[PDB]
RNA sequence: AAUUUCUACUAAGUGUAGAUCGCAUCCAGUAAA
DNA sequence: TTTACTGGATGCGTAAAGGACG
DNA sequence: CGTCCTTTATT
């Protein structure tokens, strides 16, 4: 009835639920004693260390292979590539050619002599080790000899790089897809720039870069191509490009150097080469780790005795000599910086510049001009260019008796003393005995120390950095800078200590590392099957609406294996869990095998079929051979016990079946159960007592005793893997994984509110201001003990019955929908996001900021402003990293803020059975704070995409359409970003072209060119208009125009327009820089100002009399904010108006803000609304589109809607 | 201010609301020094 | 160059045949 | 030799 309600059941997709997982019994203590978990734990490292041990033999095989290549057919693979205009007959040879390209690379790799083992037991056991030649390396890889089937994943992914298929992956993708396209735009933009590389520039690369073994053009040849397969070939064609460094320091430069230094002499801009991605694989300060670390870091280089203090008294002597050197030969460096060095000598801070300019401009400002604007440029960059100034400079700036080389003497013993007194205060930091009270990073108080030491440091060093003088200066005082430099040299060691201790103290305080568990078996807990229980080692157990998971010790697979009770009452119940998975592999593996293909020996006419594919589609199909082939499989799979008695089937008459998928879906539908067998309580608790067996609760909070509230979203998944209810549609998946997350924290020091003392709550609205607990509340809990992670895979649909493109099927329902509502979806600057709700007539029916996220509980009105919270934290990093507290990080607040915002958008869409537009992001995002508009909008989209792909209700009965079982399916499958364009489903991707500033009431937009640009032309402009008079019944003055007299003004419908001169503008100032402006008084002050005469009528001739500029560059001024409809300021918050020159059928102008006020505005309340509504309107557009077309040409449909539709279509539907 | 985890919360108290596809790998990148 | 952090793209999400084995 | 690790099958 609804059009979601036809969304369901359309494609299988899968998930993963996490679970905490918490130890019963002695299980933690019988785990500990056999040192499992450590066990686990070296594994992992032991692991990761033997993938690069790997990778380093992986890349051995690449390398040989790539470099002993010559691709056959480059030139004929290029020449196709190369056409202008390609007709079909070459482009399905070019593809085939591309195609062949890539099985030639692959048919390399299998070629090869280990192609067979690389992913099999032999390369861990043999091939690696004798790869090799360390017997410490030998030793690290033979620790799996028991596991390789560990390593089956990482197999899988090193499998990718050797398909011919084209994805990312392969190898042969990288050189044909992406290294070769560019090799050819490099190839045809060579050719084109070739001519500006001068002679020795091209032998400059010849020798430096080339090994004066190549040309450079050869790199710029076809048959060249097989030299850079290679990473080792790839560095040295992005050289010849880019450039590189000699090991001494100065530069060779690349072509697309030169191309640049051409570039801006010759006034045009010339196409730059784009450099080679890397080939696959190829492996083409650091921070202090632990608390005792940085603390003996911090003792050991601070301390009186350390060279960093020796250097401060070193250089403190210095200064207190000053006068046994030249102060012509000491110089103090030109930065900003030197306004804080000005104002410590003299008493503030623009003496400095000031007495330089006196002196300045003394000879070089001519006496005429005495103080033009000219000299602010040029005094203000001569300045600026000055690279220091001597200390005889400066005492030149002093009058007597003030000596400037006594004040530095006492400004720096002054600030060597105040470094003396921070070491008092923190003399206890450096004592042998001190012991560290509580972690540094939850240690404000030790961490305050530190930072008062290092603050003082380098306060003193940074002040000495300015005696240097970047010199390169013609008679500095090498007595004094010889031991300068020395000690300078020295205390510069600080700026690296000052960094990585800050960065410790600010790194988050927990973490997430985890290791993989593996109870001593390689394949643990790979499936669920009843079979293969013993073999996996794991199960799942329950005890009323509690689940386990339990897992078999590896000296006692069977304990589980025969229990049985026979009241549950007492008892534990084990699942019995039977799956076929994938009959497409499964029949034949079985039934081909060496062990069973006697058994039932298939006709040769079988063999013969299933060799050559008779029954698959294509050239060779032939349907009496694909039902002939079934009806072996169906007669065998019974005469299988393992699954004729799993499941019982029920299959369609073969002659029904049309492809061999169809007898597969069946299989698969029905070769999936799941039931639970009963389990003696004590008989089981006595195993997890003995250690044969460990159990954990499978946990998260929904399942404690005090929990009252709706459920997670996943528990209900979880939940519903064992309800009678599910039919299938939620299938419980093998491949788990059980985590250990060690402790990242201590509970004592936690931030706590502590038991019985008020706690602030933190809405306003509630007149309940506080909460009073009997217990403590801890930040952080949940890392502050070991925790165990289950990671659970589950298959929702999998077996999909409603098929269908849903594209066309959205197309199809709005075609033939009366009513179809649609939500726009604006985003702006000014606010996050902004919503309209429209109905298929363009009546507005909600409109709202997201800005604040409103929520309900239990006649609680709770206001979130995430806007707010968005902005303090993206600065509080920058300022506050200066606080020295720990990182914040951002993009968790967004993502919170993003499923605040989804789920009241999938609430919109079930309400009004609604589809929605989204609005085209710029590609560029410009300053400033770009992904805070971006960021928020970039994730919301994914995060939307994302959950329509299964859309549930939570309220809903699980069964009950959009229920957990009936999810809503309204997007398509996430596959990849941009397979969908302009419609994805529900989503319809529109552009945003003039859906802003643009009159809803009239679709009038500015097309008009007003900048100022020439005495001339601003008298075109008036005579282009077809009148403009004053209204003096109105206090308006009227410009009628016709934009057909006006360039680039085609994609206007109505042309013919009467602007008038009403209401007021916002201006903003070029060099608070904003005013604002009331039209008509500017137009009336402007025509008294020059003795034009409003009120006589026809005034066009009568302004281009005027002779003097102000009059035209002050008129365009005022034509360029009349036609401003939409009105804000940078950061300006507060105002957002829209008003228009324009009137409508019933001859009124268009204030957002006379809607602003009322509580349900028919039109929108500001400029954000409006550019929602009108992206919504433009799918409305789309809509009508989809119902003049017939059903079979929806498909073929365009959405993507010109701004002439637009127009058109905003200045006629009222 | 608690969590499988994230965000915002705390109405009679160990929690509430919404969200949450994991693992492994490859590859593009952006910020800082 | 190095460190960190984030963006999309690939694979797996398996029972059973096959084999080694001390 | 029955236990345990490895390798297989591909809409
Ligand atoms: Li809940
Ligand atoms: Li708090």
């Amino acid at each position: 009835m609804s059009k979601l309600e036809k969304f369901t059941n359309c494609y299988s997709l899968s998930k993963t639920l996490r679970f905490k997982a918490i130890p019963v019994g002695k299980t933690q203590e019988n785990i500990d004693n056999k040192r499992l978990l450590v066990e686990d734990e070296k594994r992992a490292e032991d692991y990761k260390g033997v993938k690069k041990l790997l990778d380093r033999y992986y890349l051995s095989f690449i390398n040989d292979v790539l470099h002993s290549i010559k691709l056959k057919n480059l030139n004929n693979y290029i020449s196709l590539f190369r056409k202008k205009t390609r007709t079909e007959k070459e482009n399905k040879e070019l593809e085939n050619l591309e195609i062949n390209l890539r099985k030639e690379i692959a048919k390399a790799f299998k070629g090869n002599e280990g192609y067979k083992s690389l992913f099999k037991k032999d390369i861990i056991e043999t091939i690696l080790p004798e790869f090799l030649d360390d017997k410490d390396e030998i030793a690290l890889v033979n620790s799996f000899n028991g596991f390789t089937t560990a390593f089956t994943g990482f197999f899988d992914n090193r499998e990718n790089m050797f398909s011919e298929e084209a994805k990312s992956t392969s190898i042969a993708f990288r050189c044909i897809n992406e290294n070769l396209t560019r090799y050819i735009s490099n190839m045809d933009i060579f050719e084109k720039v070739d001519a500006i590389f001068d002679k020795h520039e091209v032998q400059e690369i010849k020798e430096k870069i080339l090994n004066s073994d190549y040309d450079v053009e050869d790199f710029f040849e076809g048959e060249f191509f097989n030299f850079v397969l290679t990473q080792e070939g790839i560095d040295v064609y992005n050289a010849i490009i880019g450039g590189f460094v000699t090991e001494s320091g100065e530069k060779i430069k690349g072509l697309n150097e030169y191309i640049n230094l051409y570039n801006q002499k010759t006034k045009q801009k010339l196409p730059k080469f784009k450099p080679l991605y890397k080939q696959v694989l190829s492996d083409r300060g650091e921070g202090y780790t632990s608390d005792e670390e940085v603390l003996e870091v911090f003792r050991n280089t601070l301390n009186k005795n350390s060279e960093i203090f020796s250097s401060i008294k070193k250089l403190e002597k210095l200064f207190k000599n000053f006068d046994e050197y030249s102060s012509a030969g000491i110089f103090v460096k030109n930065g900003p910086a030197i306004s804080t060095i000005s104002k410590d000598i003299f008493g503030e801070w623009n003496v400095i510049r000031d007495k330089w300019n006196a002196e300045y401009d003394d000879i070089h400002l001519k006496k005429k001009a005495v103080v033009t604007e000219k000299y602010e440029d040029d005094r203000r960059k001569s300045f600026k260019k000055i690279g220091s100034f001597s200390l005889e400079q400066l005492q030149e700036y002093a009058d007597a008796d003030l000596s400037v080389v006594e004040k530095l003497k006492e400004i720096i013993i002054q600030k060597v003393d105040e470094i003396y007194k921070v070491y008092g205060s923190s003399e206890k930091l450096f004592d042998a005995d001190f012991v560290l009270e509580k972690s540094l990073k939850k240690n404000d108080a030790v961490v305050a120390i530190m930072k008062d030491l290092l603050d003082s440091v380098k306060s003193f060093e940074n002040y000495i950095k300015a005696f240097f003088g970047e010199g390169k200066e013609t008679n500095r005082d090498e007595s004094f800078y010889g031991d300068f430099v020395l000690a300078y040299d020295i205390l510069l060691k600080v700026d690296h200590i000052y960094d990585a201790i800050r960065n410790y103290v600010t790194q988050k305080p927990y973490s997430k590392d985890k290791f993989k568990l593996y109870f001593q078996n390689p394949q643990f807990m790979g499936g669920w099957d009843k079979d293969k229980e013993t073999d996996y080692r794991a199960t799942i157990l329950r005890y009323g609406s509690k689940y386990y998971l339990a897992i078999m010790d590896k000296k006692y697979a069977k304990c589980l294996q025969k229990i049985d009770k026979d009241d549950v009452n007492g008892n534990y119940e084990k699942i019995n869990y039977k799956l076929l998975p994938g009959p497409n592999k499964m029949l034949p593996k079985v039934f081909f095998s060496k062990k069973w293909m006697a058994y039932y020996n298939p006709s040769e006419d079988i063999q013969k079929i299933y060799k050559n594919g008779t029954f698959k589609k294509g050239d060779m199909f032939n349907l009496n051979d694909c039902h002939k082939l079934i009806d072996f499989f169906k007669d065998s799979i019974s005469r299988y016990p393992k699954w004729s008695n799993a499941y019982d089937f029920n299959f369609s008459e073969t002659e029904k079946y049309k492809d061999i998928a169809g007898f597969y879906r069946e299989v698969e539908e029905q070769g999936y159960k799941v039931s639970f067998e009963s389990a003696s309580k004590k008989e089981v608790d006595k195993l997890v007592e003995e250690g044969k067996l460990y159990m954990f609760q499978i946990y998260n909070k929904d399942f404690s005793d005090k929990s009252h509230g709706t459920p997670n979203l996943h528990t209900m998944y979880f939940k519903l893997l064992f309800d009678e209810n599910n039919h299938g549609q939620i299938r419980l998946s093998g491949g788990a994984e059980l985590f250990m997350r060690r402790a990242s924290l201590k509970k004592e020091e936690l931030v706590v509110h502590p038991a019985n003392s008020p706690i602030a709550n933190k809405n306003p609205d509630n007149p309940k201001k506080t909460t009073t607990l009997s217990y403590d509340v801890y930040k952080d809990k949940r890392f502050s003990e070991d925790q165990y992670e289950l990671h659970i895979p589950i298959a929702i649909n999998k077996c999909p019955k409603n098929i269908f493109k849903i594209n066309t099927e959205v197309r199809v329902l709005l075609k033939h929908d009366d009513n179809p509502y649609v939500i726009g979806i604006d985003r702006g600057e000014r606010n996050l996001l902004y919503i309209v709700v429209v109905d298929g007539k363009g009546n507005i029916v909600e409109q709202y900021s997201l800005n604040e996220i409103i929520n309900n509980f239990n006649g609680i009105r709770i206001k979130t402003d995430y806007h707010s919270l968005l902005d303090k934290k993206e600065k509080e990093r920058f300022e506050a990293r200066q606080n020295w507290t720990s990182i914040e990080n951002i993009k968790e607040l967004k993502a919170g803020y993003i499923s605040q915002v989804v789920h009241k958008i999938c609430e919109l869409v079930e309400k009004y059975d609604a589809v929605i537009a989204l609005e085209d992001l710029n590609s560029g995002f410009k300053n400033s704070r770009v992904k805070v508009e971006k960021q928020v909008y970039q994730k919301f989209e994914k995060m939307l995409i994302d959950k329509l792909n299964y859309m549930v209700d939570k309220k809903s009965n699980p069964c009950a359409t959009g229920g957990a079982l009936k999810g809503y399916q309204i997007t398509n499958k996430f596959e990849s970003f941009k397979s969908m364009s302009t419609q994805n489903g529900f989503i319809f991707y529109i552009p945003a072209w003039l859906t802003s500033k643009i009159d809803p009431s009239t679709g009038f937009v500015n097309l008009l060119k007003t900048k100022y640009t020439s005495i001339a032309d601003s008298k075109k402009f008036i005579s282009s208009f077809d009148r403009i008079m004053y209204v003096p019944e109105e206090d308006l003055f009227e410009f009628a125009l016709d934009y057909k007299n006006f360039s680039r003004t085609d994609a206007d419908y109505i042309k013919k327009w009467k602007l008038y001169s009403y209401g007021n503008r916002i201006r903003i100032f070029r060099n608070f820089d904003w005013e604002e402006v009331c039209l008509t008084s500017a137009y009336k002050e402007l025509f008294n100002k020059y003795g034009i005469n409003y009120q006589q009528g026809d005034i066009r001739a009568l302004l281009c009399e005027q002779s003097d500029k102000a009059f035209y560059s002050s008129f365009m001024a005022l034509m360029s904010l009349m036609l401003q409809m939409r009105n804000s300021i940078t950061g300006r918050t507060d105002v957002d108006f829209l008003i228009s020159p324009v009137k409508n059928s019933d001859g009124i102008f268009y204030d957002s803000r006379n809607y602003e006020a009322q509580e349900n505005a028919i039109l929108p309340k500001n400029a954000d609304a409006n550019g929602a509504y009108n992206i919504a309107r433009k799918v409305l557009w789309a809509i009508g589109q989809f119902k003049k077309a017939e059903d079979e040409k929806l498909d073929k449909v365009k959405i993507a809607i010109s701004n002439k539709e637009w127009l058109e279509y905003a200045q006629t539907s009222v």
